[PDB]
């Protein structure tokens, strides 16, 4: 007896750490899912993702990595990067660290070397190539938030998946906020408290979940 195939999924609140069988190391972060072979095949080392994770990856220059997405192919030889791609975000993110990255789309194919990012907007179809500190994104394996120019809908996403609450707009305001901020591991009450001094948004509890609003 032997498996061939797993699934690893994080829950909200939570994190997980793989080691896989070429060596490579995933640091996978709340809500999200990897299918990985127990062995890889001969020609590629692939892994399919829907989430956010950090992958370690072991260089080997004849047998590319393959991080497999919905929207992309994020392939290596060697490298350390981050993959930000959950099914409920309007953006997807990728972040490389260390090494050279190929982010594979139908539309585009883009290699990223360090401290570059590709952001992709899932909404408008917008593209953006541009630099920015690999390890300021991947703040979350250190349970902190960096957000530059982020839409407040994925600020909400990102608490939601961290704290594992329930997050709501308050359906008679208007929220197109974009949000700056860098957080160290906080609580919850001390982020909301500090996105209230930068964008006025006030919170309460209703029931089980925490309501978002806003007032003159
Ligand atoms: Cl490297």
């Amino acid at each position: 007896s032997d498996h061939l195939l797993t699934e690893i999924s994080v829950n909200h609140g939570e994190h997980k750490q793989v080691t896989l069988p070429d060596g490579t190391v995933v640091h996978l972060n709340a809500g999200t899912v990897m299918r990985y072979p127990t062995e890889f095949t001969s020609d590629i080392r692939l892994v399919e993702m829907e989430g956010e994770a950090f992958f370690n990856v072991m260089r080997d220059e004849g047998k590319p990595f393959i991080v497999r997405t919905r929207q992309a192919d994020v392939k290596v030889l060697g490298g350390s990067f981050n993959v930000k791609a959950y099914q409920e975000d309007e953006l997807m993110a990728v972040s490389v660290r260390t090494g050279k990255v190929e982010v594979d789309m139908p539309e585009s194919v883009m290699r990223l070397l360090p401290n570059e990012q590709i952001i992709v907007n899932n909404t408008n179809g917008e593209i953006l190539k541009k630099n920015e500190d690999a390890q300021k994104v991947t703040a979350w394996l250190q349970g902190g938030l960096y957000f530059n120019r982020t839409p407040i809908s994925s600020v909400i996403h990102d608490l939601e998946r961290m704290y594992n609450q329930e997050i709501v707009l308050d359906p008679n305001v208007v929220f197109d906020d974009y949000i700056y901020g860098e957080h160290d591991n906080k609580s919850l009450e001390a982020v909301l408290n500090a996105i209230q001094y930068s964008t006025g948004i006030r919170y309460r509890k209703e029931e089980s979940r925490i309501v978002l609003y806003k007032t003159s």
